[PDB]
């Protein structure tokens, strides 16, 4: 199983503009609080800092990252996401969108 999300990457804070029906139903949100967000809402307490910070700068360099995040449902329950993020280049070199894939790992 997996979920499957859209960030914009011309928007300074890469929100995303897409996401799979799965999203909502793993995380709890709705679209209406999802869209124009960055993915990071789903973090807590328990979140590993060296893990995000290893996604903020795949994301400020442009390349891809896989990393296991303890993300929190909207009813404050915790998850394991084994989150990969992805980069989608133009022609140009530049980065248009961002896409990653989520996947529920906590067995
Ligand atoms: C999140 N999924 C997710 C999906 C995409 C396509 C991208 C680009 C990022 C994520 N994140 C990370 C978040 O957006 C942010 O990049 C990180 O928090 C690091 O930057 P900051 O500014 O916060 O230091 C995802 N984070 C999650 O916790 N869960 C996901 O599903």
């Amino acid at each position: 199983r997996h979920t499957f999300v859209v960030a914009d990457a011309t928007l300074p804070d890469c929100p995303l503009v897409y996401a799979s029906e799965g999203f909502y139903a793993m995380t709890g949100y709705g679209p209406d609080e999802v869209l124009g967000h960055n993915c990071r809402f789903l973090q807590g307490e328990g979140t590993d800092p060296k893990e995000v910070q290893k996604i903020r700068d795949a994301i400020k360099k442009g390349e891809a990252c896989s990393v296991r995040l303890l993300n929190y449902r909207k009813d404050g329950t915790p998850f394991w996401n084994l989150l990969t993020v992805t980069p989608i280049k133009t022609p140009d070199g530049r980065v248009s969108k961002f896409v990653g894939v989520q996947v529920d790992v906590t067995s």
